[PDB]
């Protein structure tokens, strides 16, 4: 990250045997990297953030609703999160390089857990 950065900016300025082929293979490369490691990141903070929206906004319903056409948008609202433990568990299990990001997939289906059953602890 810093070798390969310093490595770089040493290819860059000088002569042309080596430096200019390695220089821009070296650029070729990172591009490709930092090209999926962008579409990884992306992914990953769509989905949680999907996720806390959904989990706060229907655990404020089955809040209003425990005293009184929202038990609709609440059930509907209720089985989008159903089918998220999905994609939250079949995306911990691509995020085996960051556990700081592996983590808050984790925390992320805890809230949903915990609200898909909290809405179920009602109904049922």
């Amino acid at each position: 990250d810093e070798e390969k950065s310093k490595m770089l900016a040493r290819l860059l300025k000088s002569s042309h045997p080596e430096d200019l082929r390695a220089a821009n293979k070296l650029i070729k490369e990172m591009v490709q990297e930092d090209q999926k490691r962008m579409e990884k990141i992306s992914k990953r903070v769509n989905a949680i953030e999907e996720v806390n929206n959904n989990v706060k906004l229907l655990t404020e319903m089955v809040m209003s609703h425990s005293q009184g056409s929202s038990e609709d948008l609440m059930k509907e609202l209720y089985q989008r999160c159903e089918r998220m433990r999905p994609t939250l568990f079949r995306l911990a299990s691509d995020t085996e390089d960051n556990d700081e990001a592996l983590a808050e997939i984790l925390q992320a289906n805890d809230n949903l857990t915990q609200v898909i059953n909290l809405y179920k602890q009602l109904v049922r």
